[PDB]
């Protein structure tokens, strides 16, 4: 079996991508944020505190004939940005682009932080990292990808994110028309529960490629590219007027400047991120200072290849017994 779903940016800056997901019987369609940096499928629901809901579509388990309360199970998660959510657990049928899993753990939110409430376009998250990160207790639950694995033609999913445009998430097959050249595969370490890999280096604009190992995670749920201070300083040094601002919380640059591209290595292959993808627009409405898409990972403790990097490539997440990541130009 296979699945194929269109993912759409929530705004003009590609801050996040939402994909329609069918939950329950009859289907209730929610727009979820596919997150390869987490392992919980959680949604806004009829149980979420009324004041913490602002425009989201809610999942209503009482209207679903296949919904079953997972007696005693609770969940609590905290994200890298400081946001959080918690609640109880239901099992129900979940479908993504025609691919169906019965008995998927659907985590119903009772409480959500202000960050989620303010994003009216996101109805929840669908975690695609390894099941070891799932927060359901006392019985840890499996991700949608893990549950679908046996039924898939190939144990893979692909991320093909668009730049200011819709993209595609495919499950169980590799679309050979979605990329150019070959796919370069690289080793994944599952030790921390993430799709963790090692980039072979970088180049700024038309500069010389610097071979240096950069350990990081392929994270669809993070908007920006977070890299070591040394790399990030070398990139922003090529932009006239760029500086790190403590008031803003990162590198900013004059909106009038042109941004060089950024190249990252995948084995012997190179993925080029165009300069335009690194522009996140004015820090405030009418401001002439713009926010950079390449930021330091020093305060985070882990390097993150977020949407800025992933949208420049066709990405294969191979969930075989020996997991790998594939990158191709597109």
């Amino acid at each position: 079996s296979t699945g194929s779903a269109t993912t759409t940016p929530i705004d003009s800056l590609d801050d996040a991508y939402i994909t329609p997901v069918q939950i329950g019987t009859p289907a209730q369609t929610l727009n979820l944020d596919f997150d390869t940096g987490s392992s919980d499928l959680w949604v806004f629901s009829s149980e979420t505190t009324a004041s913490e809901v602002d425009g989201q579509t809610i999942y209503t388990p009482s209207k679903s004939t296949t919904a079953k309360l997972l007696s005693g199970a609770t969940w609590s998660i905290s994200y890298g940005d400081g946001s959080s959510s918690s609640g109880d657990v239901y099992t129900d049928t979940v479908s993504v682009g025609g691919l169906t899993v019965t008995g998927q753990a659907v985590e119903s939110a009772k409480k959500v932080s202000s960050s989620f409430t303010e994003d009216s376009t996101i109805d929840g998250l669908l975690g695609l990292a390894f099941s070891t990160l799932n927060t359901v207790s006392p019985t840890q639950q499996k991700t949608f990808f893990d549950n679908a694995k046996a039924s898939l033609d190939s144990p893979v999913f692909t991320a093909d994110l668009g730049y200011h445009a819709p993209g595609t998430y495919n499950f169980g097959f590799i679309d050979t028309t979605a990329y150019t050249g070959s796919i370069t595969y690289t080793a994944v370490s599952t030790k921390q529960g993430f799709w963790e890999w090692t980039s072979t280096g970088y180049a700024v604009g038309s500069g010389t490629f610097k071979s240096t190992s950069i350990d990081g995670i392929a994270d669809t749920g993070t908007t920006l590219l977070y890299l070591p201070a040394t790399v990030v300083s070398a990139y922003w040094a090529q932009v006239s007027g760029a500086k790190s601002s403590s008031s803003v919380g990162g590198y900013v640059f004059p909106c009038s400047a042109t941004l060089p591209s950024f190249t990252f290595g995948v084995g012997s292959a190179r993925i080029v991120i165009p300069g335009d993808y690194i522009d996140f627009g004015p820090i405030s409405t009418g401001s002439s200072s713009c926010f950079g898409g390449i930021q330091s990972s020093a305060g985070i403790g882990i390097n993150i290849f977020g949407d800025v990097a992933l949208k420049a490539a066709f990405v294969v997440f191979n969930g075989a017994t020996t997991p790998t990541l594939g990158f191709a130009s597109k």
